[PDB]
């Protein structure tokens, strides 16, 4: 069946917001979230992060319509954040990167707030 409850549209329209951002200069900031490294390509990771989250996970819980709520994605959202601002140092990219698109969350929630 193609129609998506409003839940489920909420649920997508919340991903893709994080998902297609791109800042004032072109970039998806996303490209770097979409699907993490392998145990062996990123270790340490793995090591220091208890709960490891990529947005294909966050996806495939989503087509599996396992979120009953926004709540529940925005939980594993900034779980992703904090893993990365945890792992990655407060001066690199992909730190930055994971503030920006917080916000952009969060924006994308308040904007909904209604819907
Ligand atoms: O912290 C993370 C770091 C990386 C990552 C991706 C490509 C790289 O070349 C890298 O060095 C780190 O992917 C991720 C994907 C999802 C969540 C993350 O926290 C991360």
């Amino acid at each position: 069946s193609k129609y998506m409850t409003p839940m489920q549209q909420k649920l997508n329209e919340v991903y893709e917001a994080v998902k297609n951002y791109t800042d004032k200069r072109g970039r998806r900031l996303s490209a770097i979230f979409l699907r993490l490294p392998s145990r062996s390509e990123l270790p340490d990771y793995y090591l220091t992060i208890k709960k490891p989250m990529d947005m294909e996970k966050i996806r495939s819980h989503m087509m599996a319509n396992k979120y009953q709520d926004i709540d529940s994605m925005v939980e594993d959202f900034v779980m992703m954040f904090n893993n990365a601002c945890t792992y990655n140092e407060p001066e690199s990219l992909i730190y930055k990167d994971a503030l920006v698109l917080h916000k952009v969350l969060l924006e994308t929630r308040r904007d909904l707030e209604g819907d």
